[PDB]
């Protein structure tokens, strides 16, 4: 009695996650206005999602500027309330979902004038 059995499976229809749009910027003189320079290193796989980065900054109302470097690392400066800068660095510890961050590096640099968050290449 010859008898063979079949096999079959399906697939998964994924989704494209959209962006958002907010913004928060105030030039203050209060002692609380904090500023630190950011520089993160990443795996050579994919660039930093300006999407989630700017959404983060816009939501928590951080000002400053971000860009990618020929060194490979993504650098910039964050300014704003101490705790929101904290929020951003905590975000930076996570990085972009598809960017395997190697090492994060921050710098004590005092208040600068904001320019814009955009992974320039």
């Amino acid at each position: 009695m010859a008898h063979h059995h079949h096999h079959h499976m399906g697939t998964l229809e994924a989704q494209t996650q959209g962006p958002g749009s907010m913004q928060g910027s105030m030039p203050s003189s209060s002692e609380d206005v904090t500023t630190l320079c950011y520089r993160v290193t990443g795996k050579v796989q994919g660039v930093f999602f300006r999407k989630y980065t700017k959404k983060e900054a816009d939501a928590l109302s951080l000002v400053g500027y971000v860009t990618n470097n020929e060194d490979g690392s993504v650098s910039g400066v964050v300014q704003g309330p101490k705790e929101q800068v904290d929020a951003f660095v905590k975000y930076l510890h996570k990085g972009s979902p598809k960017s395997v961050v190697k090492k994060v590096s921050i710098h004590a640099s005092s208040r600068v004038d904001a320019d814009g968050f955009e992974i320039r290449r």
